C-alpha cells in the first residue's frame, strides 16, 4: 500500500542508506554527527555521538560490530550495546564506507590519502600512502588483493600484508570504487573520461573513451557486458 | 550575394558561434581542441592546441587577449600572437563561455560544480559552490532491464539491445541507484522528496512524500518493509 | 575485446555563462535549481530557488529586475534584493535566456511550443504557437518585429501585436538565435545544414549549403561578410 510504519527523527540530513542488523537493528549515520540504532517498531536502541557529520553506510561485522566513518576522521568500532569498543584516528575526513576482509581486517580509504588496515581490536595493521584523497570504497580481489582508487589518478592494489603488487595511472582522479569481473579483470572509470579494463597482473587490457569524467562505478551485466554512465551524458554498454 | 568567400577547414565539428576580434581576426573554437585564429582573407594566423573539445565560444578582453574554456578543464588566456599567456586548472570540463567583470577578472564555471574568479594574471581569486549534478551506478534486472537514474529527473528502463522499454518522471533529478525487490517493484528517490514504487512495466505502484530530497538508495528489510532517509532529517519506514 | 555494443542517452545537465549586473554582482543558475548572486568579494548576496534546472543565462532590465528561465515552466522576475516580484508559468521548460524589447515587453520561448510576450507587470500582452519547442532567444528587429526560431524547422516573423507576419520554412530544427544584418536581412542556421539569408518580406534571399548541422548562430563582420561554423568541421565566410 506504501503506508508510513514509523519516522525516525535525526537532527539533520541523511546522506547515506541504511544497513540491517542480524536481529533486525536499523543503523542510519546522520549529518547531526550521531549514528543511530533504532528497534524495527521505530524506538531508539541508542544513539552514537561523533564528532562531524556521517557521509557513509556504517558496515556490521560477523560479531556484530558496527562501523561507521565520521567527518571528524576517525573509524569508530561500535558494540552492539552501544558503547565503544575503539576508535581509529586517520587525519582527515572518511568519505566512504570501511570493507571487512575474510580475516576481520577492517580497510578504510581517508581523506589524508591513506588507505588503512585496522586488526579487530582497533591497533594499526598497516598503512598506504597514496598521492591524494581516497573518495571511494575498497574493493578486495578473490586472492585477498585490496583494490583502491585514489584522486591521485592511480589504481593501487595492495598486498594482504600491506605492500604494493602494483599500481595503474590513469590520466586524473578516480572518484568511485572499482568493479571485479568474473574472470579477475578489474574495471575503474576516471576523471579522464576512460573506463579501463585491468588484468589481474596490473597490465591494461583495453580502455573506452568517452567524451567526459565517469565518476560513478560500472556494473557488470549476467553476459559480461560492462554498463558504465558518463558525464557526456550517456550510458555505455561495453562488450568485454 | 551569398557566394562562398572561403571556407577553414578543422578536425571536428564547430559547436559555438566565432568571435571576431578588433582587428578584423576571427577566432574561433573546434572539437578538435584547437582554438584558431582566422585572417579576413581565410588564411590562419595561428592554431592553439588545447587537451580536449571546445564547446563554447572564446571571449576577448580589453587589452586583446583571447579567453576560452576546454574538456580538459582549463580555462586558457591567449596573447594576439597565439602563445599562451597561462592556464587556469579545474576538475572537470568546462562547457560555457567565461565573462569578464570590468576590474578585469574572468569569471568562468566548471562541470566540478564551481565558479571561479580568476585575476588576470591567472591566479585564483575565490571559487563559489554552485552545486554539483550528481549520478549513481546503473542497476540491472533479472531479466536484462538496465536502470539508470538522470539529473533530468527520469528513471530510465532500458532492454539489453540497448532500446528504451519505458521512462518514469519523477519531479527532480534522482542521485542515488534505484533498488529492486524481491516481486520486481522498482524503488527509487527523487530530490522533489518522494520515494517513487514503480511496477516492472512502468507505471506507479504508489509514492511516498518525504520533506525534502532522498540523496541515498533504500534499503528493503526481511519482512517488506522499506526503509529511506530524507534531507528531512528522518529515517521513514514504509509498508509494501 | 572492449568495443562499443550500444549508447543511450540519459539526459546532461546544461549550464551556461554567468551574468554580471552593473553593480558588480554575478548571477548564476545551476542544475539544482538556484539563481545564485554572488558578491564581487565571492561571498553568496542571496538564493533564489526554482523548481528544477535553470539551463540559460538570466537577463537584467532598466530597472534592475532580474529575469531567468527554469526547467519548471515558469519565468522568474527577482527584484535585486532576490525577493520574487513575480512569475510566469508556461507550459514546459524554458531553455534559452529571454529578451526585453525596447518597450520593456518581455519575450521567451518556452518548450510547450510559445513565445510568449509579458508584460513588467507579469501579466500576458500575448502568445504565439509554433508546432515544436523553441530552444534559441528570439531576436528583435529596429521596427519591433520579433523573429523566433522553433522545433518544427520554421522561422517565424511575428508582429508585436502577436500576429504572424510570415513563416519561413527549413528542413528541420533551428537550434540558434537568428542574426539581422545591417540592411534588415534575417540570417538563420538550420540543423538542415544551410544558412538562410531571409529577406524582410519573408521571401529567400538566398541559402548557403554546408554539409552538417549548423548549432550556433551566424556572426556579421564589420564589412557584411557572414562568418558560420557547422558540424561538417568548417567555418564559412560568405559574401553579403
Amino acid at each position: 500500500d506504501g503506508t508510513e510504519k514509523w519516522r525516525f527523527k535525526t537532527g539533520k540530513a541523511i546522506e547515506a542508506s541504511p544497513v540491517i542488523g542480524e536481529d533486525g537493528t536499523i543503523y542510519v549515520g546522520s549529518n547531526d554527527g550521531h549514528l543511530y540504532a533504532i528497534n524495527p517498531d521505530g524506538t531508539e536502541k541508542w544513539r552514537f555521538k561523533t564528532g562531524k557529520a556521517i557521509e557513509a553506510s556504517p558496515v556490521i561485522g560477523e560479531d556484530g560490530t558496527i562501523y561507521v566513518g565520521s567527518n571528524d576522521g576517525h573509524l569508530y568500532a561500535i558494540n552492539p550495546d552501544g558503547t565503544e569498543k575503539w576508535r581509529f584516528k586517520t587525519g582527515k575526513a572518511i568519505e566512504a564506507s570501511p570493507v571487512i576482509g575474510e580475516d576481520g581486517t577492517i580497510y578504510v580509504g581517508s581523506n589524508d590519502g591513506h588507505l588503512y588496515a585496522i586488526n579487530p581490536d582497533g591497533t594499526e595493521k598497516w598503512r598506504f600512502k597514496t598521492g591524494k584523497a581516497i573518495e571511494a570504497s575498497p574493493v578486495i580481489g578473490e586472492d585477498g588483493t585490496i583494490y583502491v582508487g585514489s584522486n591521485d589518478g592511480h589504481l593501487y592494489a595492495i598486498n594482504p600484508d600491506g605492500t604494493e603488487k602494483w599500481r595503474f595511472k590513469t590520466g586524473k582522479a578516480i572518484e568511485a570504487s572499482p568493479v571485479i569481473g568474473e574472470d579477475g579483470t578489474i574495471y575503474v572509470g576516471s576523471n579522464d573520461g576512460h573506463l579501463y579494463a585491468i588484468n589481474p597482473d596490473g597490465t591494461e587490457k583495453w580502455r573506452f573513451k568517452t567524451g567526459k569524467a565517469i565518476e560513478a562505478s560500472p556494473v557488470i551485466g549476467e553476459d559480461g557486458t560492462i554498463y558504465v554512465g558518463s558525464n557526456d551524458g550517456h550510458l555505455y554498454a561495453i562488450n568485454p
